[PDB]
């Protein structure tokens, strides 16, 4: 076995010379030299048994990215593991080894008007794919969105994915939620239980005002301050939007703020494309059903240079498709899922 950083990785014979990349709650990350395919990948050593939710999280992901396959979402190239249950404490995912990330790129970089749209592009094509197979992402976010040095990007972690459940959508006010605070929707906070395509189309919003201006455009402290950067920016909800939300805290919280006029985008971006400032308009807008879908946004104006619905494809098998399995029944999913990759 190598060790990197202390720990075990355990993916030999084929994944030599390992270099540490990183580390997180997830698991810890490196590349490695692949012997078979001659090149340089990723692997991320999960060790989700212990506990449910984290076991919950891998099944997710690894059901998802198998079924996936489109050029703007990360694919799954080998599953390590122990040929049993009984010696499995980890699994090790091979991907492809991307240079950076949207958020280490921000960072540091100024990104160029055609930089911003290409991304865009590529984060709204990815999206399409994912929405067309009734998937949500729900935590979209420049950590997410990795990139190789000509500027490919393709979608990361669906940990927290779930197909879509419209009908089931509506919650209280002030609900817990476990998605990144900086990019969750307004009606998050409202009456929402992020159930529904326009949670991501939020998100990349939120994406999009970012790669204007390198600063996150909402960045609340805390759960309901969240809620106040979206409505200092938008200003307070029509009186339409506020009817559409029949729970009473929700709306009484609302009609209690005082008036609060827009912001318009072009004095937050005064330098920014004008398509650009549409299209931002239209993804941040306060009610998710007037809210812009994903096969609008990539035939908006700011993005006919690369628009093509011939070349943006979808999903052959959508998910038709548990919340309540324990971690030991969880594990046996995850066994039977990665059994594709053993030798045999
Ligand atoms: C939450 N979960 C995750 O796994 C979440 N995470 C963490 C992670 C870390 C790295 C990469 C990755 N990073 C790169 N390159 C990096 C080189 C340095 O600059 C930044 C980019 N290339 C390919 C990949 Cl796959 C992907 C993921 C991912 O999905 C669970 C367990 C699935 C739940």
């Amino acid at each position: 076995p190598e060790m990197v950083r202390g720990q075990v990785f355990d993916v030999g014979p084929r994944y030599t010379n390992l270099s540490y990349i990183g580390e997180g709650a997830y698991g810890m990350v490196c590349s490695a030299y692949d012997n078979v395919n001659k090149v340089r990948v990723a692997i991320k050593k999960i060790s989700p048994f212990e506990h449910q939710t984290y076991c919950q999280r891998t099944l997710r992901e690894i059901k998802i990215l198998l079924r996936f396959r489109h050029e703007n979402i990360i694919g799954i190239n080998d599953i390590i593991r122990a040929p049993t249950i009984e010696q499995m404490k980890d699994v090790y995912i091979v991907q492809d080894l991307m240079e950076t990330d949207l958020y280490k790129l921000l960072k540091t970089q100024h990104l160029s008007n055609d930089h911003i749209c290409y991304f865009l592009y590529q984060i709204l094509r990815g999206l399409k794919y994912i929405h067309s197979a009734n998937v949500l992402h729900r935590d979209l976010k420049p950590s997410n969105l990795l990139l190789n040095t000509t500027c490919d990007l393709k979608i990361c972690d669906f940990g927290l994915a779930r197909v879509a459940d419209p009908d089931h959508d509506h919650t209280g006010f002030l609900t817990e939620y476990v998605a990144t605070r900086w990019y969750r929707a307004p009606e998050i906070m409202l009456n929402s239980k992020g159930y529904t395509k326009s949670i991501d189309i939020w998100s990349v919003g939120c994406i999009l005002a970012e790669m204007l201006s390198n600063r996150p455009i909402f960045p609340g402290k805390h759960y309901l301050d969240q809620l106040n950067h979206i409505l200092g920016i938008l200003g307070s909800p029509s009186q339409e939007d506020l009817n559409c939300i029949i729970n009473l805290k929700a709306r009484n919280y609302l009609l209690s703020l005082p008036h609060k006029n827009k912001v318009p985008w072009n004095r937050l971006f005064p330098n920014a494309d004008s398509k650009a400032l549409d299209l931002l308009d239209k993804m941040l807008t306060f009610n998710p059903h007037k809210r812009i879908e994903v096969e609008q946004a990539l035939a908006h104006p700011y993005l006919e240079q690369y628009y093509d619905p011939s070349d943006e494809p979808i999903a052959e098998a959508p998910f038709k498709f548990l919340d309540d399995l324990p971690k030991e029944k969880l594990k046996e999913l995850i066994f039977e899922e990665t059994a594709r990759f053993q030798p045999g």
